């Protein structure tokens, strides 16, 4: 493991930096709230996230922390978490992050159930919401899979909800519960896996994020998907999102749509930022 970052105009003066509170663990340690000084052109201060790896890592392990932001600087999706800036001169390397006020989506989404302690004083999504959040995650994994990524982790919990309620691809031992049939077989993952992951989160936005297959172990959910099992429908699930779960659990991986024509589906009722924001729209598409 050598470092393959080269300090360039992605690097920001520590001092630019200001944290303000944790946040919580991240992948590779703490993420901070913080705000950034003059980091985006046009704006004097910037909300910001900033990662750090934990003091228990090892050299390398701080090398590829440092190794996942150089990545981070090919991405330029709406709905995909971006990287700002990156400190790598001194410790602790800081890697700042676009800020996602509303946090990951499957705690966003018990917020607004009924009975919940946190409820915002608003509404459960609307069906509109619904389809919207379901587009903007499908655009970003589609992204990810043209940028030949196959993310292997989506959930609710990997989604992130900004300032505007945009929900966008956060970070990419098993997550059985989440995975497609093949996977749990043989531990093929591919874009049609995470494709079956989709209407597992297509699943919980319906649900308000319950526990996918509450009541059964994680090995009788292993035989049960293996078996052809799938979750089943959320009590007055909109028949739209029903149609799209079935198709994510097709057994042939094959039969699955891809994220694209996921978008494609449900692009004629969408917000109208939508086109100027999507990799779908974009000439990168
Ligand atoms: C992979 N996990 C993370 O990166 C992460 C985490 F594990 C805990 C907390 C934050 C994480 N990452 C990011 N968080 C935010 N915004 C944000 C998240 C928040 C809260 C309060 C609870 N949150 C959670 O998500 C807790 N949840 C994990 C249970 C406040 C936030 O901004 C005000 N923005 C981010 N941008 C990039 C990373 C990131």
């Amino acid at each position: 493991p050598s470092s393959v970052y080269v300090p360039d105009e992605w690097e920001v003066s520590r001092e630019k930096i200001t944290l303000l509170r944790e946040l919580g663990q991240g992948s590779f340690g703490m993420v901070y709230e913080g705000n950034a000084r003059d980091i985006i052109k046009g704006e004097a201060e910037t909300r910001v996230a900033v990662k750090t790896v934990n003091e228990s890592a090892s050299l390398r392990e701080r090398i590829e922390f440092l190794n996942e932001a150089s990545v981070m600087k090919g991405f330029t999706c709406h709905h995909v978490v971006r990287l700002l800036g990156v400190v790598s001169k001194g410790q602790p390397t800081l890697v700042v992050m676009e800020l996602m006020a509303h946090g990951d989506l499957k705690s966003y989404l018990r917020s607004l159930r009924p009975e919940a302690e946190n409820n915002p004083g608003r509404p459960p999504p609307t069906l509109q919401e619904m389809i919207q959040m379901a587009a903007e995650i499908a655009d970003g994994m589609a992204y990810l899979n043209a940028k030949k990524f196959v993310h292997r982790n989506l959930a609710a919990r990997n989604c992130m909800v900004a300032h505007d309620f945009t929900v966008k691809i956060g970070d990419f031992l098993l997550p059985v519960r989440w995975m497609a049939p093949e996977s749990l077989k043989d531990g093929v993952f591919t874009t049609s896996s995470d494709m079956w992951s989709f209407g597992v989160v297509l699943w919980e936005i319906t649900s308000l994020a319950e526990q996918p297959y509450q009541g059964l172990s994680n090995e009788q959910v292993l035989k049960f998907v293996m078996d052809g099992g799938y979750l089943d429908q959320p009590d007055n699930c909109p028949e739209r999102v029903t149609d799209l779960m079935r198709m994510c659990w097709q057994f042939n991986p094959n039969m699955r749509p891809t994220f694209l024509e996921i978008v494609n589906l449900l692009k004629d009722d969408l917000h109208p930022s939508f086109p100027e924001v999507s990799f779908f729209h974009s000439e990168e598409n």
